[PDB]
């Protein structure tokens, strides 16, 4: 499930934990993060807590497609539709 | 530092305070955990994010630890006292 700039004050607040999966990363980062490149999360090494987790990047085209690798490890993840620029 | 104690857990994990699991390679982890090895902590070569960090372990001792080190970096880290198997 995406997420729209106007749901994420929500989100924050019950705590969601937000992953930027970009690479070694321009725009500010208005969430306090954890960093796991995609290219990290592609290979399954990673240590994301089992819980929801909200994935974000610079335009949207990473977040999702790591939104999807661990969707089948069983996470629960999203990503913040139009990445950081959406906002 | 903050020595939670497990009758306060409830109210934190309401909160959504992220776990970690510092015991290295024995009682069940109830909390949906991410592992940082406290060595790997002491090195701040962890990537904990800057939020509010509840440390746990066996017996509460290694968690208070890294508590003491996160801390130092600007992190609200407390340790879950009596560790886990308390």
């Amino acid at each position: 499930r995406k997420v729209r700039p106007e749901e994420l004050p929500a989100l924050l607040e019950e705590g969601v934990l937000v992953v930027d999966v970009r690479p070694a990363r321009s725009t500010p980062l208005p969430f306090a993060a954890e960093w796991v490149p995609l290219e990290k999360i592609q290979k399954g090494e990673h240590g994301l807590p089992r819980r929801p987790l909200l994935l974000v990047c610079e335009k949207g085209l990473l977040s999702q497609v790591a939104a999807l690798y661990l969707e089948a490890e069983g996470y629960e993840a999203m990503s913040l539709e139009g990445g950081l620029q959406a906002l």
